[PDB]
């Protein structure tokens, strides 16, 4: 297996590095036949004696340009031939190349940004993370004293946790009685128990949580200080701090540090990333967090450590916990991109893709356009491209609605019409289909660069759904699930790709026509739907809508809609497809973003619309509505509301004006800051209405009624 790459420079030469894990065995490949290059697009091949005597100057020393031969690749499909002119060292190259596209024989240069080790696995084609074997995962978190003021690390290390499949530790410097706390007699020595921890454990992978931007430099501020060399990678070295997006990694020689937070904060949206807010919405459970109650530790002593240090066994088995369910589906990602997973774990769904793409031209011999320039990259950054739909809703309390899907309609769209910067408005194509309303017309005689690698995603993602229905060992059913919602991933978001900054494959038009033909199937459906078969339409959104027949006996709509499917499948083109997606028993579209439904089973879901006051009331509303069918009674439970109020006679329970008490708290040494739990109390022509109307009054706009009156 395979864990990472680098390099090193052994004097004036540029060395490979493979971290493998083999056979329980972990070890270091440096090859050097290995050399930098970059292409260059030339006005007469004959020039080639010209353009080699380029030269540089890097360090106090003379960069040059090495060997020189000539090569035949292909552009956007077309045949083009170019000199692929190599070099010594990655670093000679910013250093070489505008010296290059500044030559008068020269018309492009190509590939000339390419970090090294990752034009490594790519031209070599190896993949990382590829074998089974056992990695041996290891978290840890660490508890500060935030002092009184800000400096990052003069607060020293309280508590060091870690966790894995074993158990999970505390390690700490006061006596805490208890079995899984380990303590020593001061933070110097925790520390060490720490390093010599990570070393009996010694894991191939180490999970934590904004260690990058936390756990990790306060570590290391906090020892650059009390002289302790933070012995953590394999070679016996430090962690090291490097360069990414704007913000800053620490990668750690022959492990991997995968820092949970960059990775969660993708796949479900969120309010908040704590960890707690995370670990909650993914497997149910709950925990408990918002402190400086580290009283435990300061003058004052006092015990209540213990409740802290359950805790930080928590903050630890959870990061692992996390860790082991996020972690495939970046093993998975790193899979399919053929790169690294300290890197893959860093980079926007829409960087993954690049380099989902530049892998993908080297192995069909396609040069990859170059990323933007500055300029051409501040237009882009003007906006106002354009996705599909959201017309109005036929407003009112409906019964047993149908929902309809779209498998996948982007993916499919630009498969289909082999959608493609490439296919675009190609000069004399033979065969070709045209986008609906702006008619940029992309070619049919040849596959299209991305649609190919788009329709071999999702077949690879059939053979994969399909094997699992088939699998009896558990291991290999997660694992597919695992390789399939990845490709899933990646291929839901080429869309986006062709609507990105800087996407190499930028392509505004392949993004309008994929919208634009996203436009005219949904509606084609809508009529069909409508004419054809004697529903009402109820609201469409995106990929799909909300139907039914107005007063229409039950199960019939269900088997009216389930016959429907099959009757359009067979009148949309290629891929396209529409499925059955749930049967609700009641619902309303207030507007366009906010509706709600209730399923056969008592479920509801709604988007768009939700004090105590309002939190109770505009809950009686909701039941009245979605689980009794009646809009009086509600209102009929606004009015016995909006008094009782003006009437006055509801606990003084339900109400839980900032700053304003921290009016009273500072008799208690209670120096709040803007950091601190605070779960505070605090007019009539309020509560009923800054309060109860509005939240009870957007869900009926719905049906009309006004403030007015409900008051
Ligand atoms: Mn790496
Ligand atoms: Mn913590």
């Amino acid at each position: 297996m395979i864990l990472d790459v680098d390099y090193i420079t052994e004097e004036g030469k540029p060395v490979i590095r493979l971290f493998k894990k083999e056979n329980g065995k972990f070890k270091i490949e440096h090859d050097r036949t290995f050399r930098p290059y970059i292409y260059a697009l030339l006005r007469d091949d004959s020039k080639i004696e010209e353009v080699k005597k380029i030269t540089g100057e890097r360090h106090g020393k003379i960069v040059r340009i090495v060997d020189v031969e000539k090569v035949e690749k292909k552009f956007l499909g077309k045949p083009i031939t170019v000199w692929k002119l190599y070099l010594e060292h990655p670093q000679d190259v910013p250093t070489l190349r505008e010296k290059v596209r500044e030559h008068p024989a020269v018309v492009d240069i190509f590939e000339y940004d390419i970090p090294f080790a990752k034009r490594y696995l790519i031209d070599k084609g190896l993949i990382p993370m590829e074998g089974e074997e056992e990695l041996k995962i290891l978290a840890f978190d660490i508890e500060t004293l935030y002092h009184e003021g800000e400096e990052f690390g003069k607060g020293p290390i309280i508590m060091i946790s870690y966790a894995d499949e074993n158990e999970a530790r505390v390690i700490t410097w006061k006596n805490i009685d208890l079995p899984y706390v380990e303590s020593v007699s001061t933070e110097k020595e925790m520390i060490k128990r720490f390093l010599r921890i990570i070393r009996e454990k010694d894991p191939d992978i180490i999970v934590t949580y904004n260690g990058d931007s936390f756990d990790f430099p306060y570590l290391a501020k906090r020892a650059e200080k009390l002289g302790i060399k933070l012995t953590i990678g394999r070679d016996g070295s430090e962690p090291k701090m490097q360069r990414i997006g704007d913000m800053t990694a620490v990668e750690v020689k022959g492990r991997i540090h995968f820092d949970l937070y960059h990775v969660i904060r993708t796949t479900i949206n969120l309010p908040t990333y704590t960890l707690e807010a995370v670990y909650e919405a993914i497997f149910g459970k709950p925990k408990e967090k918002v402190y400086a109650d580290e009283i435990a530790k300061a003058w004052e002593s006092g015990e209540n450590l213990e409740r802290v240090a359950k805790y930080s066994m928590e903050d630890a088995k959870a990061t692992y916990e996390l860790g082991k369910e996020f972690l495939p589906m970046e093993i998975q990602l790193s899979r399919l991109v053929g790169q690294p997973l300290w890197d893959v774990s860093r980079s926007s769904t829409g960087n993954l893709v690049e380099w989902f793409l530049l892998r993908k031209a080297y192995e069909r011999n396609e040069v990859a356009p170059n990323k933007p320039s500055e300029e051409e990259y501040q237009r882009r950054l003007r906006e106002s491209y354009t996705g599909g739909f959201v017309k109005e809703p036929e407003k009112g309390l409906w019964e047993n609605i149908v929902y309809l899907d779209y498998k996948s309609l982007y993916p499919s769209i630009i498969i289909t019409h082999n959608v493609s910067p490439d296919t675009l408005n190609l000069e004399g194509c033979k065969n070709y289909d045209i986008a609906p309303q702006v008619g940029h017309k992309f070619c049919k005689d040849i596959p299209g660069f991305i649609p190919s690698l788009l329709g071999h995603l999702l077949e690879e993602r059939q053979k994969i759904k399909t094997k699992m229905k088939e699998t009896q060992d558990p291991i290999e059913k997660i694992l597919l699930d695992y390789r399939q919602k990845a490709i899933k991933l990646l291929a839901n978001s080429f869309y986006g790709y062709y609507g990105y900054a800087k996407a190499r494959w930028y392509c505004k038009e392949c993004a309008e026509s994929v919208t634009a033909w996203g436009r005219k199937y949904i509606e084609l459906v809508w009529k069909e739907l409508e004419e054809k078969f004697g529903f009402k339409v109820l609201y469409i959104d995106t990929d799909g809508l909300y139907a039914t027949i107005p007063g229409g006996e039950s199960e019939e709509i269900k088997k009216k809609a389930l016959e429907f499917v099959k009757y359009i499948n067979s009148k949309l083109p290629g891929l396209l497809e529409l499925e059955y997606e749930g049967f609700y028993k009641r619902g309303f579209f207030v507007t366009k973003k906010r509706y709600a439904v209730i399923d056969e089973e008592g479920k509801v879901i709604t988007r768009g619309l939700e004090s105590e006051i309002a939190k109770e009331t505009q809950a009686r509303v909701l039941e009245t509505i979605l689980k009794h069918g009646d809009v009086e009674e509600a209102v009929r439970i606004v009015k016995e509301v909006i008094q009782k109020l003006a009437n006055y006679e509801i606990p003084p329970e339900k109400l839980a004006p900032h700053v304003a008490v921290a009016k009273k708290l500072a008799a208690k040494g209670v120096k709040i800051k803007p950091g601190m739990v605070i779960g505070y109390i605090v007019d009539a022509e309020y509560y009923i209405e800054n309060q109860v109307l509005p939240a009870v009054l957007r869900i009926l706009e719905g049906f009309g009624y006004r403030k007015e009156d409900l008051r």
